DNA sequence: AGAAAGCCATTAGAG
DNA sequence: TCTCTAATGGCTTTC
């Protein structure tokens, strides 16, 4: 099963993403926690968005 | 070194 | 039926 991503934890990552598109471990654990997400789906996120921003170049 | 993070192609589920 | 993206898996890369 997937979860679902509300607006606010969306919004939130991808204000994140918008200073740099690389996380830190203490950045990625304060992220996680604020969402109440995993660090394993804070990184994913991260790894999708970015190829994500790669087809738009 | 080898754990941890990435890249990338691919899949599958939510709505 | 169709879209978007969470999530996966098998590699390579970084530290
Ligand atoms: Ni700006
Ligand atoms: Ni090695």
């Amino acid at each position: 099963g997937r979860q679902t991503y509300t607006r606010y934890q969306t919004l939130e990552l991808e204000k994140e993403f918008h200073f740099n598109r690389y996380l830190t471990r203490r950045r990625r654990i304060e992220i996680a926690h604020a969402l109440s997400l995993t660090e394993r789906q804070i990184k994913i996120w991260f790894q999708n968005r970015r190829m994500k921003w790669k087809k738009e170049n």
